[PDB]
């Protein structure tokens, strides 16, 4: 089965069935302009989230997709981002592995 929760509150965010092989792997190692290296896991579906701010294509790690920040809908923890703007798929979620916790139903 297997699902992914907000590590700060237990909120259910997504699950393994929903991983999306972007580029060929669901996991991307990236860094940002702050010099922080995350591991980002890509889902085609997520629930339990609140999106914040405007879509933005600056700094995007993924070609043709703008991002908006995704917060845990329950606790406000920054779980990662929602991506929109592209084709096959149009939108998807890029979530910071470290901020989730993977366990069972
Ligand atoms: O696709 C993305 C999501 C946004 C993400 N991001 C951050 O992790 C960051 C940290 C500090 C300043 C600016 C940003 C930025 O745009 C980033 O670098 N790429
Ligand atoms: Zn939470």
């Amino acid at each position: 089965a297997s699902i992914f929760r907000c590590r700060q509150c237990g909120q259910t965010i997504s699950r393994r069935d929903w991983l999306l092989p972007m580029g060929g792997d669901h996991e991307h190692v990236v860094f940002n302009p702050a010099g922080m290296i995350f591991r980002v896991w890509c889902f085609s579906l997520a629930q339990g989230l609140r999106l914040i701010g405007a879509p933005s294509g600056e700094f995007s790690w993924f070609k043709g997709y703008d991002w908006t920040i995704a917060l845990c809908g329950q606790c406000g923890s920054h779980l990662g981002w929602h991506y929109e703007g592209g084709s096959q798929p149009q939108t998807f979620f890029g979530l910071i592995k470290d901020r989730l916790a993977e366990g069972p139903a």
